[PDB]
């Protein structure tokens, strides 16, 4: 069709792209998308938050947590962050995403540049201080089988753009606003 | 997240919505779809399409053409058009989505309102006479099995919101300008 890319982000003046926020169950990754969200429509900016929870209800209400069902997950949820880049909305995925080969099958959807793989670098024995679902604590009961961080490998990324949370009391806002500078900077809030 | 549907609208200055097309191979899905983009386009409203033949090449990239393929296909794009429509976007879903059930399941994730069904109806003669692909001929002569309208039900819809192609020479351009005047009166071109 006629209409490209371009056109819709000459009409939002933004860049679509795909925020990819990567980090144990508890490190914080929905609280940081819904600060970034915030901080960006408040700019003017079109965001929209595919999260693991909320997408596990409706398009991937057939998925498991067994290995091949996260990938599967993962996939997906790469492939739908790609259909809203290329709408020209920034796309904020929020899920754990434990298994590098995946997150980086999502990356290479993407030109380069487009895929900002953020890091919520918060250790597991924080986001288990935290739990504040009570996973881990039936995790390591036994209640819940093979989760991550506990029975399941995280494997967290090796060159992404952006770490977080390594430190003590970095606060969502104070994270979304470094996020939003690198966006800034890298030229992904104008047409 | 404290950003709600009703914030991007108004930050958009329109309504999320699905128009969801369905039609037999060759109706003119896809081309009533671009007409209807462009025109929408021009008067700074921001649509996607999610075509059938497009996303059977990523998201969907798993998927066949036997019927429980078919209707998976259906479910992940009824999906994937309800977060558009969350994300404030006139989402337009071009899929022959043969099968009554299914498109009316897509029409229930969704709020009264919400799911504009848009019928191309066009009688299998005239698209077996388009054929622009040759995949009738391919299918009549055994090489496709299963295909929709000749070895393959399409059940037309009972009760859509638009009907467009009944009568000869309507062009994509008169067509989206029924669907766009539709969307206009329906209060959907303004948040
Ligand atoms: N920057 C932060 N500093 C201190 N606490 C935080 C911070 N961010 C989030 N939290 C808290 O940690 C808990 C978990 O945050 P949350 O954003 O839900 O984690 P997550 O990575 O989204 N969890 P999950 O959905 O299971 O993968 C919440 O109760 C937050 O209040
Ligand atoms: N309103 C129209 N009047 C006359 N011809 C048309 C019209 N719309 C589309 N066509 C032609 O019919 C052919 C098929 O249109 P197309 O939009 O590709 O069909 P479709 O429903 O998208 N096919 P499919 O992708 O296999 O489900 C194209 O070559 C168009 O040129
Ligand atoms: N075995 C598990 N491992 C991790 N999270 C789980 C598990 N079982 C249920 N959950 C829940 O599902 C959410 C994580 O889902 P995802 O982010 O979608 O995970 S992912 O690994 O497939 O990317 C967590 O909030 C957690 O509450
Ligand atoms: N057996 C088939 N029936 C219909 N379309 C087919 C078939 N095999 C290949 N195709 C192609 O795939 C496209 C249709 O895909 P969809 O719109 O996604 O179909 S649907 O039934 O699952 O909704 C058509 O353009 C057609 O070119
Ligand atoms: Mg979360
Ligand atoms: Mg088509």
């Amino acid at each position: 069709c006629s209409v490209e890319k371009v056109d819709r982000q000459r009409l939002l003046d933004q860049k679509g792209c795909v925020i990819w926020v990567t980090g144990l169950s508890g490190s914080g990754k929905s609280t940081l998308a819904c600060a970034l969200n915030q901080m960006l429509y408040q700019k003017g900016k079109l965001c929209y938050i595919l999260d693991g929870d909320n997408v596990r209800h409706g398009l991937n209400r057939d998925l498991s947590f067994k290995a091949e069902d996260r990938a599967e997950n993962i996939r997906r949820v790469g492939e739908v962050a790609k259909l809203f880049a290329d709408a020209g909305i920034i796309c904020i995925a929020s899920l754990i995403s434990p298994y590098r080969t995946d997150r980086d099958a999502c990356r290479s959807l993407l030109p380069e540049g487009d895929f900002v793989e953020v890091f919520m670098d918060v250790p597991l024995s924080v986001c288990e201080a935290r739990d504040p679902k009570g996973l881990y604590k039936l995790a390591r009961a036994g209640k819940i089988k093979g989760f991550t961080g506990i029975d399941d490998p995280y494997e967290p990324p090796l060159n992404c753009e952006i770490s977080l949370g390594r430190e003590g009391g970095t606060s969502p806002i104070e994270m979304a606003e470094k996020v939003v500078g690198y966006l800034d900077n890298k030229g992904y809030l104008q047409a």
